[PDB]
């Protein structure tokens, strides 16, 4: 019955790309409106940090408050694999709360990926699945999205990461479009993103080939 | 830190092919090496049952013991979604736990399966990847195997289900095979079971076309 620490990762996009802001986010629920104060504290691989950032409270609706830390990390930092540490105090906790947290360890593998087309059988249907597998690649940490023509492809689930016999992971990416368009010969493209391709991105392509 | 319990349900394989005996079980960890006692009451829809059946606690190497009691349920009773209740009940605990499963709610759907050949940029590999989409299905408790000619193809891994954008579920399965085996010819099959497929089963082949 106090406060609860919740420690999270940056966007995988985020740290893949420098034109992007990677951010780590650290949450405190459930502080008690009596003291409503929290005293952030953030430690880079040990060392401790302070251009962190605290967006103001909010009243949880239930007189509780929600506080949040947010602090910038550099890319090749979070790839690198710092922990980041943040340690949360409060008027009404014995000892701060810690928790950590990290890129996964382990050697990076680069993602093989391959567009595979509809099958004839799904051609009976008005709506056509084209498929993204993307396997062996680690860690985990990946971003999948599909485009047409620039523009990106609204109408796309991703099945989560898979653990492969060999240490690795891989998943398929479903984009779903009216069969229509993939019969007149549009062209769909699924990029994927991840700290073990070149440039940390690649973009394979799939038509009525 | 105490006896607390985690409730199972069958496996999805289980309810569907009568041949074999689906059950429900009830798992009690942190079973306090000072009190052990645990009485298992089952009951299904209000109902009590006696059939149930108490598996040999084994010490978890670290004071607390683990008890689970399995209970076989009718392949119907299941399927037409009637629910179970098991009661967990121990002196060092202040009530009697309670969990209680029962299928997904709503309108199964018959799974759509189809089976996509490896990627041409794939072929320049030691061992190529055959897929099988399982889309559309509702609940999302199914069973996907692959297999060729008699022997069950035992080297393919497959995602857990995804809640698509219309409310059902998706899956791909993935069979690795050797690239000998898959243009010496050779066809694999995806057999799916789901209680929306006719006889709860079917299986789509795939091989190299020319």
């Amino acid at each position: 019955g106090g406060p609860s620490v919740f420690l999270f990762p940056p966007k995988p996009k985020d740290t893949l790309m420098i034109s992007r802001t990677p951010e780590v986010t650290c949450v405190v629920v459930d502080v008690s409106h009596e003291d409503p104060e929290v005293k952030f504290n953030w430690y880079v691989d040990g060392v401790e940090v302070h251009n962190a950032k605290t967006k103001p409270r909010e009243e949880q609706y239930d007189s509780t408050y929600r506080v949040v830390s947010v602090l910038t990390v550099l890319h090749q930092d979070w790839l690198n694999g710092k922990e980041y540490k943040c340690k949360v105090s409060n008027k009404a906790l014995p000892a701060p709360i810690e928790k950590t947290i990290s890129k996964a360890k382990g050697q990076p593998r680069e993602p093989q990926v391959y567009t595979l087309p509809p099958s004839r059988e799904e051609m009976t249907k008005n709506q056509v699945s084209l498929t993204c597998l993307v396997k062996g690649f680690y860690p985990s940490d990946i971003a999948v999205e599909w485009e047409s023509n620039g523009q990106p492809e609204n109408n796309y689930k991703t099945t989560p990461p898979v653990l492969d016999s060999d240490g690795s992971f891989f998943l398929y990416s479903k984009l779903t479009v009216d069969k229509s368009r993939w019969q007149q010969g549009n062209v769909f493209s699924c990029s994927v993103m991840h700290e073990a391709l070149h440039n940390h991105y690649t973009q394979k392509s799939l038509s009525l080939s």
